[PDB]
């Protein structure tokens, strides 16, 4: 009955280490906006193309949550060591 | 709890009747594999790049019935239609 918003990843990770340095410190910056992991995981490929390996996917209880909490100072703070760890397509839906 | 799989597309519009025509038809194929359409969508791009202007993320009760569902006979018969409606990427996650 509300208009919930999703967060789409697709990624490809590079460094390791920095990759769970990430990991470790985003799902704390989700439960501000109510932020939670519906799936993640490998690809396999149904149709056409994707550059990516595995997928991830956020749900919000508005779209409007959704992309105040990729621009919060809490999660903008992890960006330079995501981007280490992983290069990425972030799709906001909603 | 149990293992519900996904299906993610990420689509460009090519012919607006072709792809009337698919999506009038693809929800009977759906009911079959117990296939639902958590979310469909315009993109707002929120880092690195994507093709497409449009996804939609599909929820299967496993992966099994998802992939049954891209490989069963009335949704393959749809393909043709399909891709003359739209340039498309199917993720299968699960």
């Amino acid at each position: 009955s509300n208009a919930t918003a999703y967060i789409i990843v697709g990624l490809t990770p590079k460094d390791a280490e920095k990759l769970q340095q990430y990991g470790a410190r985003v799902a704390s910056t989700l439960a501000k906006y109510s932020g939670e992991v519906l799936v993640k995981g490998s690809v396999e490929q149904l149709h056409g193309k994707f550059e990516h390996k595995a997928q991830v996917i956020l749900e919000f209880p508005s779209r409007e949550d959704a992309y105040n909490w990729y621009h919060s100072e809490e999660y903008q703070a992890l960006i330079s060591t995501r981007d280490l760890g992983m290069d990425s397509q972030f799709q906001l839906i909603g």
